[PDB]
């Protein structure tokens, strides 16, 4: 037993980590079958970030401007395109690591392990969720651009976001492999204001699930709750509202656990108006909604790849 | 910027952990070379374990009665050896995925990352730390022995700890590659107490450190201490007492942010005396002792591998 936030394995994903230099700027690209994804910002100096108009600044530029290095293998480029925010290399050779993989644009509240990746090679791997308000707080240094994030079923990966930008909040933003931002954003160096923010409810009830399967009790009440008397006080607190699909979907630990979802919101709200009194719940002593209701299954059940 | 509980990338390993399987116990080997490392109580069954006379139950195995699969392909073992609490078993072939690699015993503090797995096959990654009662806090269901943690230096992976038990408390105990136990610990089921923990204090500095490098900065005080005044209220708080040693290991950070050591102890010792008055630190309401001067810096200067 026990509980962390737990990556997926991530050697699948580092064969696929190339280093693309374009001018004098250096990121991280995504090499998978005879194509080379990264960010298209690649191709600009940090006068044009302030304004940059990325047609007229891609047409000053042929293949042989784009240095691509997977280790020291030297791939050749052969043909280069835009797809919306995301520059697609063309090279000479598939890349033999390959996996099985998909492109998956994922929804505010699901999670993925991003691999930190700086001049092509792998730095580090952590967990982190798409916020409501489709920006995810991450761990990115100069030169991460280009490291993805990705989800693995047993054996195929599913790439769902490419790092492109830190916003001033100190909070991150960023595309799908098929280049089209997550929120409002644009890869332009001016300021650019992120929604309010909100708690992910069925990720803090599932969180919730997984301290009662590992002991973790007292939060536990003798109270129930309506869905819409629980919505009022979330819309209260900033938390998402709850919906039957929701309530759905906790289905596998509510039957594990034998406590109605409908129990388990009573609990939510009680610590919601009343605070932690500075106990902890697996170790936190705040309400943690980074874990969706499949990763704690996947955590509390086992599941490999 | 932002920070993250970052694990190391686990591609190097995932490669080294096959199954291995004797009578009817299943759990998860590291194959290096001609060699798979595992842990003795594979050869135990559910009343051995009770009190088992290892030596007299690897006497009743032959090499024929231990199985490795690598994937789907099998292992001849051809020699079996106990070496304290690890059974290397020989096997006919070296591992073609063999990486560059060492056995490190390291030291209680100190951080790794695990590789779950199960069935020989990776679920996910996660940091630790070795805490000073030479438990860690993990997350391990049934079949996980044989789950390695590790560090990375660029090419080279130093390999630290097998998974073995989980103690009373949800913690969890295990040994080096050598096949000795951290902590009191013996591999046997009965009640085995693990000593009362303390708080990495080096750890919990340089995770302020981190927080002032990434902008949190209102814990920085007005006042300052000495080194015997921390140690008389950190010994209060169950703190490890902080020597001249862990001032030098600080230099790194305390020369990078300009805030010498000493000061940052005395915004420690308010935060102790005072907590946190409901303010959050790098997203945290707890003080944070899982992050050691090493990995603060990796993080927040970029190291690759
Ligand atoms: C990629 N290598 C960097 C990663 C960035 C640096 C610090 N932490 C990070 O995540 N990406 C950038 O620098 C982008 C590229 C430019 C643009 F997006 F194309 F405009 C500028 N970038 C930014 O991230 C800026 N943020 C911003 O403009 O928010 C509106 C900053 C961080 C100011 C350079
Ligand atoms: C290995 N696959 C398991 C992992 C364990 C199961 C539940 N969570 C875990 O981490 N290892 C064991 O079951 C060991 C093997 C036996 C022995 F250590 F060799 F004696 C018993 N094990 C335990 O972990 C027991 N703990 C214990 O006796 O500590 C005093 C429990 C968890 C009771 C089976």
């Amino acid at each position: 037993s026990g509980f962390r936030k737990m990556a997926f394995p991530s050697g699948k994903v580092e064969g696929c980590m190339v280093q693309v230099t374009c001018g004098t700027t250096t990121l991280n690209g995504l090499w998978l079958d005879d194509v080379v994804y990264c960010p298209r910002h690649v191709i600009c100096t940090s006068e044009d970030m302030l304004n940059p108009n990325y047609e007229d600044l891609l047409i000053r530029k042929s293949n042989h401007n784009f240095l691509v290095q997977a280790g020291n293998v030297q791939l050749r480029v052969i043909g280069h395109s835009m797809q919306n925010c995301v520059l697609k290399l063309k090279v000479d050779t598939a890349n033999p690591k390959t996996p099985k993989y998909k492109f998956v644009r994922i929804q505010p509240g699901q999670t993925f392990s991003v691999l930190a990746c700086y001049n092509g090679s792998p730095s580090g791997v952590y967990q982190c969720a798409m916020r409501p308000n489709f920006t995810i707080k991450g761990s990115f240094l100069n030169g991460s651009c280009g490291s993805v994030g990705f989800n693995i079923d047993y054996d195929c990966v599913s790439f769902c976001y490419m790092h492109h930008m830190e916003l001033p909040t100190g909070v991150h933003a960023g595309t799908d492999l098929e280049g089209n931002f997550y929120g409002p954003f644009v890869d332009r160096q001016t300021a650019q204001a992120a929604g309010t923010d909100t708690t992910i409810t069925v990720n803090v009830l599932a969180w919730l699930y997984a301290a009662v399967i590992n002991g973790d009790r007292w939060f536990l009440n003798r109270f129930t709750t309506t869905l819409n008397d629980f919505n009022l006080v979330a819309m209260k607190y900033n938390y998402e509202p709850l919906t039957q699909d929701h309530v759905d979907i906790l289905g596998p630990l509510s039957a594990q656990t034998g406590i109605a979802v409908l129990d388990m919101c009573a609990s939510l709200k009680e610590l919601l108006q009343n605070g932690m009194n500075g106990r902890t719940i697996l170790g936190s002593a705040l309400l943690e909604d980074e874990f969706t209701p499949f990763d704690v299954v996947r955590q509390c059940s086992g599941v490999t790849f």
